[PDB]
């Protein structure tokens, strides 16, 4: 599925991401835009043999198990295939674990390069929440 901007904002709000661990909702919408272009099926392969899955590009070395990544830790205790669903619930629940791990949203390269430091509340402007 490809989400619209406000559609995703609303879905993320219903799953408790607004101000979660100190990050307002606009951070999460911005991260999803530049990580996956709002596409739940985005995947990206890495030089360490890991793959990033889904709308928040969750990595298979640390967080989900894809059965092909050496050194997998599976800290979200979830198969990576579940993160390619059109329903964002599994991705959100894993994202909540990632941000609680101890470096916040810095786990998302596209967020720290392209969202951090800008007025991210513009990403939820004009949405009914």
């Amino acid at each position: 599925k490809v989400f619209g901007r406000c559609e995703l904002a609303a879905a993320m709000k219903r799953h408790g991401l607004d101000n979660y661990r100190g990050y307002s909702l606009g951070n999460w919408v911005c991260a999803a835009k530049f990580e996956s272009n709002f596409n739940t099926q985005a995947t990206n392969r890495n030089t360490d043999g890991s793959t990033d899955y889904g709308i928040l590009q969750i990595n298979s070395r640390w967080w989900c198990n894809d059965g092909r990544t050496p050194g997998s830790r599976n800290l979200c205790n979830i198969p990576c295939s579940a993160l390619l669903s059109s329903d964002i619930t599994a991705s959100v629940n894993c994202a909540k674990k990632i941000v609680s791990d101890g470096n916040g949203m810095n786990a998302w390269v596209a967020w720290r390069n392209r969202c951090k430091g800008t007025d991210v509340q513009a990403w939820i402007r004009g949405c009914r929440l």
